[PDB]
């Protein structure tokens, strides 16, 4: 099963394997250089289906740290354009993540602290967010309450990231409305504190995230597919009720135009008891799919051959994103196609690789 | 062992771990590309102390195929510029492989039929060796016997890729005189049947070889490794009296400032019997290591970690060549390092992937 091709819109995978955003913290002022180039082309040969560009940036302040990608200028997508044509070249799907880090942005790279930049350190920035709250721990800064000027223009600003990755040559786009970030923060009542339109009722706490979808809907093209990430619970005590309410609002995002939903977990607040485990998210991606008969996708150990066949199988996932063993072995899917059988497995990879390793 | 460090001149490798020349196939009249760059910059993330570049063809006829590298002129040079300068980026050692393909040039693509190009096609051409021999089997063309000045040609040709490579930014380079090709059809009787001072004795069947040697050494820099590729016996019934000329040929090597020898099997004719098996070059590159006192490396499946690290505590070998490995994994480096109990094995790798894989 994983190794079936799978076909959303008028894009084709060459099979079920997904690379998921995987962040580099290697950009320079937004820009990405030969670190990505080689890094994502590199992956592309692979023969993962699908590679999805990690975090972009749709404005400066929602970068997470100073070394995330940006696409807040023509300059920063151009930059993209040689990228997307060698995935495409190795015969993948080239995708990209538009994002907007909110109150976790401005922070240290995960090996130089992962904690919010010090009040005098010439590379910070203030952060924004719903309401004046901080995440607490390892990101105590206080975000600045977003203005309806403010929601305005980031909103726009997923536009013109999405009509950007377009204009680039992507072929599948994903917003980042999970892990704690602006568009998880809007939605989550831990984080949105608002008594206005953008606060208060599941109305006006979906509204952010279903007004950007709308909007981003406008420029990018109905032939390509259109999805999102969304934590749908956050292992804080309220999972039934949170979990209803996500339900409900995939449901709108379908309604919406939305055509997958990568299912995460939403790292709102960091006092939490998450079930870490093999694949532990398959039963709630199941859920989500089944409630709101919406095509999914979700990650956490899937690493193993045979978990992500299982998923499949047991129609829990579409597709099946792999990460971190990716970083390990960008030819994770080569790996993966001699694990469960595959008739010329090698053939996994292009032809200077496959034919010397049959 | 396989992850201590080795200076040679004024080059130090950051362990014992060498990715030897592998042939790609995917230049374009001898101008390499993206695939290369990727590949190459890609495997130089993975870890690797030294990548040598495939092998590169000092005239156009040197190619073994229509698809091969080449570094015949100043622009095909310039080409590897770029992908000098992201191997070292990525803190490994670029080395190249300069090579003339003689009676085995002019073949198909492997995956293509990996014969002799028919006397129709387009994109063939005459070959030239020492004598008008076929190598038989599936390379049957007869070559053109070459003269003086061919000769002299092609010593220059040999000149003029290494001072290109040099200045392209290459800290290590090594001769092709193995694999049945131009300069192991010199020294091996089977394919020399020459009268003039290129023929006959062991020192006017060396004598191209050791030429070429001191003329590339007046280009090369005294302090970056000078190396070549050297097939020591062909399993061929003659075996010991083989090793024996083979053996003096590298002492003579090492007094003409070779800084050390990748040992290898001829391939100079079809009829043998080569004893495959894992690690199997081991005891012939120890005996060439010991009784011409010179450093070496060799290949054949030392792609079991256990396997490297036991050649180099025995000293058959000062560095492990690497190379199916390598196409399967780029980053078998680090699988090595996670197998052989390597502290912090994960910083074999880069941050952006050292730090979640710890
Ligand atoms: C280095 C790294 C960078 C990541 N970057 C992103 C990101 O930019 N956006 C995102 O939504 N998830 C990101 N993630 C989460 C992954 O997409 C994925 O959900 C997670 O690694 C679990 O899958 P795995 O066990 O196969 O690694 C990242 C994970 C890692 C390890
Ligand atoms: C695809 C491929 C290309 C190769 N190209 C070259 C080459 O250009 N020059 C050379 O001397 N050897 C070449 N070789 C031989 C390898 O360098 C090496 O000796 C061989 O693969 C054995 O090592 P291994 O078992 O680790 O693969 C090539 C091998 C392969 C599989
Ligand atoms: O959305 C994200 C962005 C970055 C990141 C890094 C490590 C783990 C998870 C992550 O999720
Ligand atoms: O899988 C492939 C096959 C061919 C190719 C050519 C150039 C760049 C990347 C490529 O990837
Ligand atoms: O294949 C791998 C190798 C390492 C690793 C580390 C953390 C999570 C997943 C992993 O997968
Ligand atoms: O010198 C060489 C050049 C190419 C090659 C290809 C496959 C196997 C061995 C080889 O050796
Ligand atoms: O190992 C590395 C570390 C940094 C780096 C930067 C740019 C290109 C390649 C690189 O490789
Ligand atoms: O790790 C590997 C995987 C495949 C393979 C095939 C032939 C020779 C060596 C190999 O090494």
């Amino acid at each position: 099963a994983l190794f079936e091709p799978y076909t959303l819109k008028d894009v084709t995978l060459r099979n079920r394997i997904a690379i998921p955003p995987m962040s580099q913290y290697m950009a320079e002022d937004g820009m990405i250089n030969d670190w990505h180039h080689v890094h994502l082309a590199g992956l592309a040969r692979g023969g993962a289906g699908l590679l999805v560009v990690e975090a972009t940036a749709v404005a400066p302040e929602g970068r997470i740290t100073p070394g995330c990608a940006g696409i807040w200028s023509d300059a920063h997508a151009q930059a993209f354009v040689p990228v997307v044509q060698a995935i495409k070249a190795a015969g993948s799907v080239p995708g990209i993540q538009i994002a907007h880090a909110g109150r976790k942005a401005s922070a240290n790279r995960p090996w130089e602290g992962d904690d919010h930049i010090a009040a005098d350190d010439t590379r910070g920035w203030e952060t924004i967010a719903p309401s004046a709250i901080a995440f607490g721990a390892h990101l105590p800064k206080v975000p600045r309450e977003m203005t309806l000027d403010d929601i305005a223009r980031v909103k726009q600003d997923f536009v013109d990231a999405a009509r950007r990755a377009r204009d680039a040559g992507f072929e599948w786009i994903e917003l980042h409305f999970a892990h704690g970030y602006l568009g998880q923060s809007f939605f989550s009542e831990h984080s949105n504190k608002r008594t206005d339109a953008y606060g208060g009722s599941f109305d006006n706490r979906s509204r952010f995230l279903l007004e950007t979808l709308a909007a981003v809907r406008e420029v990018w093209p109905e032939n390509l597919p259109l999805t999102a990430r969304f934590g749908v619970l956050e292992y804080d005590g309220r999972d039934e009720q949170t979990l209803e309410e996500s339900i409900e609002l995939a449901r709108r995002f379908k309604a919406g135009g939305l055509d997958l939903l990568s299912v995460s977990v939403g790292f709102t607040i960091p006092d939490t008891n998450i079930p870490w485990g093999p694949a532990f998210m398959g039963p709630i991606a199941e859920r989500v799919r089944r409630e709101a008969k919406l095509p999914v996708t979700s990650a956490w150990g899937f690493g193993t051959p045979q978990l992500a066949e299982a998923a499949l199988q047991a129609n829990q996932l579409d597709l099946v994103s792999v990460g971190r063993a990716h970083l390990a072995d960008p030819h994770w899917a080569y790996f993966a196609a001699k694990e469960l059988g595959v008739e010329k497995a090698s053939w996994t990879l292009p032809a200077p690789y496959a034919h010397w390793l049959e």
